[PDB]
This record gives structure tokens, sequence and C-alpha cells, in this order.
């Protein structure tokens, strides 16, 4: 019955990476770690520090085999107008993964942080290589997701599972 | 059973008038006509002719008693972004008329509009003094809608109301 | 869910064209765009020009790889004793193109403009050459329907087709 | 369970009496007995003679207390077209009596007459003043109805309800 | 759904023809025209003009291959006593044709004409070589049948059904 | 759940008595005993000992402060006729006790005895002053049931209760 | 629907004959006519001349080819300490028949005998060679059951079927 | 849902004490201990010492303010005649505690002990004065009942129920 | 439908015998007789004399075929810590036999000794050399279970299964 | 639907705490914020850290109004044995706040981390004062919970709320 422990429910997005539009299957990604997170919404006024620090810091995560995916249920388009504002003007700026346009909100559905209010609460969830998943961590309110902890969590996974 | 000749479904819902966040309601306009528009998606590569040609010819509508409200699927923070964003790079400069946030995408449904896809085909409703859906024009694909057309519909529908 | 963007319902039906009855099937178009529009009912006093208007500019549409389909609930004996009716007696004339009897208002209803009086509400439908609605307009009270318009629509379907 | 026996199914309908669109509910002619005949079509090739005999003889029914109802699933519009045009050319000529219009089909349904095809079989039927169905004659095909047994079964239910 | 243009329901019963109890099929009449009639009691004190009317004349039917059965929801025994009473002790004397007993009342039921007092109104249904009822008369009282009028209606029926 | 040992089952019928139509209710027979008995038809070829042998012996019965009543399926007017009939010819001659007519067959239904062919097995029911069932006999032939065992097990049941 | 009529329900149980425990399958009697009667309780201050009256007389039903089956709800040890008890004392004394033993109640509720109490009521009924149920006799309450009478009914069940 | 640990099945039924005929209800036993136990059959050949075990030393039971109370499946009336049998000749003799008649089941299915045999397992159950089941063995097959051993667990029960 | 009769329902759990966990399954005992008790919880202040006087006689049960098995609803990591304490301070000490985990509690539901609490009553059941529950004893209270009468009872049913 | 955001399942389960049972319902802490967690099972040869690490600090949770709860599914009698059982031998050592016997498996299922195998996974939930979960971490597998980011991100919900 529980998410955790069980395998990740699959699913085909539009997503954007690299400044164009593509199809992603979550199980396209087996045989990686995958940390996918989800954000309520695109332009609000709140700083976007939890999907920024992880682009700045994507390297790390790419040299341990992880993949990184975000999600919010806007549309691919604006995904795209949001990575091509710039910081300074409550823009992302450029992007090193993939931003997942969940439109039906079937993924927010499925993986039990859509409210009734049509958005994703703060969510984050580490998927092993088999694509099962072993972690999640879940915010009703906007503070810190560390980048540090989250690493953290991932590579305590990492060793436990070789 | 048919929309065109039922009372509009109401809705209430966030909008963007004088790029602030307001709560609009349908019914809270009966005793004007309103124009009610859908579109599929803000910052498309699509020219949005049809929500900015509205907003220049607005002056038209406000003087014959009508409102103009168009919605999409997107969220009222998405509809600020794009309205200041200036025509030139991809957006819709400063809009005369409340943009409609169906984020719950419940407008769409209750007025037959929302496609698998989860966002809404091109769509104009018209909305009389009491509330009663008179026309709808809905469209598949993008080609410029007539406002010429749209207002010569108006105006045939407040001639026949007063006959 | 919605009608446009969906594959038109197909039906079979009898209908009256050159004076004669023939059994029509929608599907039988499939290559040709088809306009396909609704009335309530024959021999009103109600002036049919949505009806005569396409009559005489049937022409312009059939040179544009389109048939033209009028649809009403009445007989098929109703039709053809409305079009050997003069235009000075109250009539339609000579027509030039196919007027469907849906005599058991399954089209009106799979079309979605039956009302509850049992008649059709005034409505048109393109559908494109491989049977899929791309257009709808639909009026719950009588004033022209643009033949312009409905040309101007037909065309920009067509030209978005091929590009 | 059976029509015949049992207290008519009331209808709210359009009807055409004097050349004029009137209201007719069945209800209202209780007091006074009633032959109500139903026929599939308006504007056919066949000759009318179920209608226009009982026209025809329209004063033998009124001096017994006796109204004639004549119904069909066309329209109030085509039942005036009907009664407008000459014998001659395929018309009633002035009616004597008032044309149902069953254009919901809800009266053929009632009282049992209502075919797969969307029109009625030919029916007749007999109510007495107090609303009840004393004698129903159904026929699935086209030939001469006797007005003059129609009359000897009516005066003989006039005998049995005297005594 | 209405009897009448319908295939008739079979029915397999046990009838009293030239003063004896036979087991009657109605489908083993295909290829002749059956006048099936239904009366409410054996032995009431109405005068059976309705039955006996068609004995004395069974030849006229005979001669244009048409059988006449007559059935009530007596037993075979009442049917049989009733035919040997002379008619002027209130029974049939001879009967020339079938008297079919619907004793578990399922035929009655069948053609609709079964009351809540368990008896059948009185009711004659014309059914063809192929099996098919073309008419029916129904009757809530005693006014009288006329057999000139059956036999007019069946001619008229037979002359239709071939050409 | 068996019937006796219950409340009899109340009928309200008509029944010829005194050879005339009466209605009958079970329930107004409380303060006297019943015996009800069921056969099959009226008008057979078994000769009819088990009503008449209890019509010439009814003075024994009615001197014991218990009515006899006789029902089959049977019309009202199918029993005058039977009993109008000498016992010489088939019939009963007079009939000292009332003749019910179960012709809705809801009376064989509820006392169990109905069988698939729509007639009653033959059975005999003693029920007490209070309308409880004490004794039931039901034989599936005519194998003669005997008045006087019959009147052995009511007096039987009389000493029983009173003791 | 009624068990007198139909095939007799079958059943397996333990009985008591000769002083000693068998199973009895009512089928394995087809051949020989079967009176199986059911009684309330064993060791009762009711006299039991309804078993013993039978038991007396037994070579006269066997000389008819005829087997005496008798029914409670009590076990086979409390049927042979009965049998094994004297008539003085209360008991049976030698029993010439099967006594079976309906310890689960099934045989009491599949002959419509069972009562509320968990015993049968005192019934009887004749089977046929065929196991066909020909005779039902059931009593709410104790009084002398004739034995000639229930000869009689065997005899002319016997009379009737060898004709 | 276990039996144990629950408020026992309360329940009214014929026994027999001191050779008479009594209503027992449990629930009058409220303030008492009470030993209820069951046993298949009266009148088997199994030695019935798990009974009379229980009458010799009853004494020791009443003086901790504890009746006992056997149940099986047979009638009040074979309770009575297996008492007043002799231990001697396969009985009881004198019993100093109630034997209950379960005749309808009731009691052994809603203890858990009913088989599809239509008896009762052997089975002990001990109850507390508030009637609250605190003990439960249950046999399938016959041995010793050590009496020594219910005295034990009733008195440790006891012991627990102060302190 | 009781659990005493019928065969012993089977479960998959984990156990501890000598120190280390093992999965063990009732049916794979089928040859030997099993004691299958049941307790409340671990490391309660309730002395463990059941379980622990059980382990110290074990050599006697050994020597007549038969296994022991305790359960109860911890885990097997509790029932391994238990059995390490020295029975001084609280514990069990070294145990001749399989401490079954009924950790998701099925084994206590399937036997009918789980309470609304989710622990097992103090409950012993006896399975035979085939798998069939041949005694059952459930105490809703703590009180010195006799072992000398646990044997007795399984050397009892040991001797009727040799004779 | 989802956990986080709606108002916490209320409960009354027997507990431990200063070595002696009580009743505890969730519903009396209200006005002081709960870290409420979810373990397996009692005395397994993993090292109990998630529950003494939390013991040793617990000054720093009554300190700013945070009451701590432990939730496993075994007795109330099970906990008492592990907290009188010493840290050397596999147990636990005095504990400074309440462990919870969820018997019943009733705490454990309406906290959405009950498994088919009897047992909660291990998972901890931060709840305000007017009882509204706030935040969800649940874990598939043994590796560290860090009491740090435990106490950061419950003192990031404080400083939102007021």
């Amino acid at each position: 019955k529980p998410l955790v422990g069980s395998v990740a429910p699959d699913f085909k997005a539009q997503a954007v990476f690299d400044q164009e539009f593509q199809e992603i299957t979550l199980s396209k990604y087996r045989g990686k770690y995958v940390v996918l997170f989800f954000y309520p919404l695109d332009f609000t006024f709140v700083c976007p520090t939890e999907i920024t620090a992880f682009s700045d810091r994507y390297k790390e995560f790419k040299d341990i085999n992880t993949e990184v995916l975000g999600v919010s249920v806007d549309s691919q388009f604006t995904h795209l107008a949001w990575i091509q504002t710039d910081r300074k003007e409550g823009g992302l700026g450029d992007l090193a993964y993939p931003l997942v346009a969940d439109l039906k909100k079937e993924i927010s559905k499925a993986y039990g942080v859509l409210t009734e209010d049509g958005i994703s609460l703060r969510g984050l969830f580490i998927i092993d290589k088999e694509g099962v998943v072993q972690h999640a961590t879940i915010n009703n309110l906007a503070f810190g997701r560390s980048v540090d902890e989250t690493k953290r969590v991932l590579q305590a996974i990492q060793y436990v599972q070789s």
C-alpha cells in the first residue's frame, strides 16, 4: 500500500532540456538513480532556490549515476519561458536537467502530492536503478530543501545496495 | 441538454486585470453582455492575435455594454508573466480585460472545451444580460478569428433582445 | 468529450436532391470538406436566407472541393414540398445541394443541437476530408449566417491543412 | 394494462384550426366525444381521403356532440402549408377540425402507435365524455376508412352509454 | 413496439372443432389469412352474435383463404357445453370454426387484451400469410362488430398485398 | 410456513348461491367452521359426486355450524349454467351451498393447489371459527372423497376445540 | 409448485427396523407404494395409536405391494428406546415397519410439514410405484387416523392406476 | 469474535428438573457461576459418566455458588424418559440439575458446537456471575470429562475474580 | 462450521528453536500429534508457568509421538530475547520447542482466539496425525493450566485412534 | 487526499514513559510541536541509533516546545524490556520520551507506513501546534536519520508560522 518500498509509477510527459522540447519516460532511466521532485507552480514570487541549487550542483549527481527531474503542472511552454527568464527578474536561468510538464496532473496524483487546489506540494523521491522508491520527503510549506542532505540520503542508499 | 440556449455554468476563479490578481465571478456580470473565450496555452509560438485584437478594440465592446474574458488552464502567475512580456518578444503587453486562470480545468470542463490533453480548444461564447448562452464558436485549429464577425453577432443578438 | 476535434458522428438518412429522394451517408463524402448545417423547421415565416444564400453561391464551395448539407427534423416529403414552393410564395425554390430529413432526431441529438422542443438549434459544422469536425457555430436565435464568414473559416481550415 | 378501457392519455400540443396556431388540450373536450386519429406524414403521394372525408362530413359529427382531432408527427408550420395547398395539387384544402402537431412524438407513443421509423401507424380511437377510451382501430397499411363505419361505432357507444 | 405491424405471438392451445378437442398452433395457419378474435366469457346474457355471425357466414372466409379463430379465457370443456347448447337457450349451436381455450390467459396477455378482471376485451386481429398483424379493432363494450366491415377490411388487405 | 396451522388466506370473490350472483368474503364466516374444497373444472366427463354429495347432505353440516364452499377457476357464468344443467345431462342440479369463481386463480394459488395447467388440484380444507386451517386433504386424481370421512374429521376437530 | 402431483423429495436417513439401525433411501422403494407419515415427538403422553394401528395391521399393506414409513425429528437412539418400551408403560412395543429419524429436520421441511417449533405436524402422504405424490392429509391437531380410510385411498389410487 | 470473553448468548428453553417440565432462562442465573455442558444424544450405548458424575457430586458445585446445566438437541420428553430409566437399564437415574431440550438447535449453534449431523459436539462452558464466558473445553470424541478438572478451573476462576 | 472436528487451518510463519530463526509449517507435522497453544504477550508480569512447565516435561511428549508449539502475536526477535532472559528475572530460559511469531495475527485469527485488543486468548488445540483438531481449551484469565490434564487428554485421544 | 497538509489522524495507545505504562492521546499535545517517528521492530540486530540519538538530545526539543514520540507495533511490555536492557547488550537504556505500542497496527495504517509484513517502515512526521502535518520523511531501508536535519526542518517550520 505505501508508495515508499513499491515500484515507481511510470510516466510519459513533455519536458524542456537544453531549451528544446522532448518526451521523457521514467523507465528509460532504469540503470540510473533518479531524484524526482515536485514544486507547486512557475513564475511565483517565492525565490526558486529549490530548483536552481540542483542545477548549479548538477555535476555532483551525473558523477554518481543519478539523474534529476523537476515537475510542476505548468505546460512545456511555461517551463521554457521561465528557463529563458534571468534569475535577476524572477526566472531560472539556464537549467542542467529536465523540467517536466505534468499538464494533466497524472504524475502529481500518482506520487500522492496533488492538493485539491490543482498544484503539487513540495516533495522529493529517490528511485533506485531497478525503479523502486527508496525515499520520500514531502513539505507543506516553502523552507530549505538542503542539497547536502538530499546527496547524503542518496549516497547512503548507493552504499547499502552495493 | 445543449449548452447554447441553457443558463451559463457559473465559476469562481482567479484572474488578472491591471497587472493585479482578483477573484472574478461570471454571474456578477448580469446586466452586461459577456464575450467569454478560451485559448489553449500561454507562451506558445502561435501569434496571440485573438487575445491582443480584442484588447486593442476593447473600447468598442465597453461602448455597447459588453465585457470580454479570456481563459486558459494556465496559473494566474503565468498570466501575469505573459502580460508583462512585450508583444515584440512573444507576449501580450497591457491587456484591457481580465485573463482568467482555469488552473483546476473546471471552467473548460463545464463549457465542453477541455480535450484529453488537459487544455481547452479555441472557443467563444456570448452570454446575455440574464446569463443565458446565445452563441458558441468552437475551433480545433489556429486561424485569425474575425473580431468584426464576433462583434456583428453580438449586435444581431443585442438587436433581437430589444424587439 | 468535445464534438469539435473528434470524428463526426456518421448518419444514413433520406434527403432531397434535384427534386428526387436519395439515401445520403456522411462518410461517403470522405475526400471532400463538408459544411453541415442545422435549422429548426421548414415552412416557418422566417426568411430562409441561411439556406438560399448557400444555394446561389454553391459554385464557390464546389470549386474548393466542398459539399453542403442542410438538416432539419422535418420529413423528406416536407423538404420536397418546400423546394417546389417558389421564394415568392414562402419557399426555397430550386436548391443546388441535398436537404436531409432528420425524422428520428438521431442526427440533431448526436451533433448536440436537439432542444427539448423536438427541433434543432441553428448550427453549422465544418468537417475535413478524413471525417473530423474542425469547426462548430451554434446560435439560439435567428440572424444572418454570413456565407462570407463560413467561406473564410473553411478556406483558413484548407490553408492550415496543407502547411 | 390495455389502452382501451382506461383514461385516455392527456396531451397539450400545437394544432391548426381555421388556418391559425392554437394550443389543444385533450382533457378540455370532456363533455364531448372525441374521435382521435393518427396518420403517418403530411405531403406524401397517398391521397388524403382519411383526413378529407371527415372534414367534408364534419357537421354530422358536430351534431352528435363529437370533436374530430387528426394527429401526425409533422410541425404546426407543415400542417398549415398542407391545409393551404389545394386538393388538386396534393393538399387538404380548407379543413373543418384541428390538425395536431405531434412534433416530440409523445402522443403517438402514449397511444401505442409510434413505429421505429419515427412516424405513427394509421389509428383511430373513440374517447367518451369522461375521457375513457371505448374503441381502437389500428392499421399497418393504407386503404379506405369507412366514415359510415366510424359513425356506426360512435353512435353505438352513444346508444350503450344513454341506457 | 406496436403489436400491429409485427409478427403475431404464436400459441399452442386446446380448442373445440367439430365437437371435439384438438391442439391448435397459430403458426400452422401460415399460407392463410387469420381472423383471430377475443371475447370475454362463455354463458353470459349478452347475445353471442359476434361468434355465431362468423359461423353462419364461414364459407365466405374459407373461399378467400382465411381461417377464423375465437378465443376466451374459458376451458375447452366450457366451450363444448356452450357449442352444444341451442341458441334459443343461451348457447352457440354448432360452430363452423375452432373455439380456442386461453385457460392460462397467455394468449389474451400476449395480444394486449387481458384486463385486471382476468378476462379479455372484445378484440379482433387480421394476420396475413407470413404471420404479421396488419389490423386490430378493440372494443371496451358490446357495440356490435360488423362481419361486413371485418370482411371489407380483410379484402382491402388481400388487395394491397398482391399490388 | 405450512398452510395447515396458520390463518386461512382471506378472499373476496363472485359466487353462485340460490341461482344468483353474490360476493363471498371468507372472513365473514368467522364464528362458523368452513369446509372449503377445490375441484379442477366445470363441465368435464368425471361425474361430479364430490360436489353433489355435499349438496344432498348439506343439512348435516348446517346443523353443526359449518358452511361448505366449492371453488374452481371457472367464471360465475360457467358455474350458473352447470348448476342449471340436470345431473342426467352432465350437471349439478340445484346446489345448496355457494360455488365460488376463482377467475383470476388467486384462491387456488394462496391455498397451494394451483397447477401449471391453470387449474386447481382436488383439495379440501377445514377452517375453524377463528379462521385457522386445522386440516387439509389433497388428491392428484379423482379417487372419490368420502363425505363420511370429511364429517368424522370435522366432528373430531369440533370435539378437540371444546376440550 | 404443489407437492401433490410431483416427484416425491428423495431422502437418505437412519431408521429402526427389527430393533436395528439401517439406512433407508425413499427411492429404493420404487416398484412399491409408500405410505409416508409424520408425527411430532417420541415419548409424549399422547397415546401412539397413529403408529401402532399401522403396525398391528401391517400384513394388510404388505399384501397390496405397500411399505409404511413413519417419521419424526427424534434420533435413531430415541426411536429404538421407544420401540423397546412396552405399550403399557408409554412405548410402541415391537414395530412391523421402519421408523425414520429426521434428526436434521430436512424431510419434514421438504414435505412442507416442519413447524416453527422444530417438530412436524401430523401428515400422511401416499407415494406411487414411480415415486409421484398422489395423496396428502395434513392435521394441526391430534385425533384418530382411520386406518380403514387410509387403505380406502391407497386402493383407490391402485384401482385408478391399473386401468 | 471469540465466544470466550464475550457475554454468553442468552436462551429460553424447556428442561427437565425433579422429573417436571420447566422453562429455563440462562440470564436468571446471574449472581451464580454456570457450568453449561453439551453432549450429542440421549439413549446412546456410550456410558453417560460425563452426566452422572456431575449428579453424584452436585453438592460440591452448589456449595461454591454454581448451577450445572446439561444440553442435548433431544426433546424434553426424551430427557424425562432417559431420567426415569435406571443406570442399570442404560439410563441416567434421578438427576440433581436441569437437563435442557435444544430442540430447534438454536443453543448448540450459538455456542459454536452444532455439527452438520444435527447434534452438538461434546463441549463445556463456565459462565461467571455477570454472564460472561470465562472457559470453553470442546471435544470431537468421547473420553472422560474430569469433574476434578472442571472443579479446578471453576475454583481458579472464582479465586482470580476476588483478587 | 465448528473448529473442533474440522481440519486444522494451515500457517507458514517464523519461529525460534535452539536460539535460531526458522520458518515452520503446521502441515509438515502430519504423522505426529501437535499440542498447539496460544498465550497473550511476551515479557508480562504474569509468571510463564504454562510455557516453562511444557518445556521441563517436553521429554514425555517427544516419547508419545507429540510436538509442542507456542504462539503469540509478538515478533520472532521478541521471542529470542525472552528465551535469552533467565527465569529468575522474568524470562523463559532454554525452550525445548518452537515458539511461533504470529506477527500478522493471522494464526490467532484462523483459530478464533484473536481479541479486539490485538492479542490472543489463552488457548490449546490438539491436532492428530492426519491434521484434524480433536480438542480445544480456551481461557479468558490466567490460571495454571494442568500439564497432567493436557497429557491425559492427548493419551485418551491416542487410545481412541487405535480402536 | 495527501497526509502532509492535512489534520494528523488522532490516536489513543499504551506507551512507556519514565519506565511506567500510560495512555497517550496525540491531541493532548496540541499547543506543542510533535516529532512522531516509526521504526519496524524492537530487539533487532540493527543498532537502534535512530531512537537513542533523540533520547540523548531530547533536551533541545523540550527547550523549543516540541515533544518526541517513537512508535513500533510491539506491545507496551516489549518496549519496557527493551528500555531496561543496556545499550551494550542490544537495548535502549533509559529513554527521555514516550515509546508507543501500536499493537493493533492502527497508527502505522493511518500514517501510511504499515507494510504487508505487519511492521511500519522508517518514517518521521512533524505536526504543528494546531495538529496539522507540515512534514513527512519515509525510508524503505536503515541508514542515518540526521537529528541535525530533523531539528533544522523543525526550526524552519517554527520560523514560518510566527
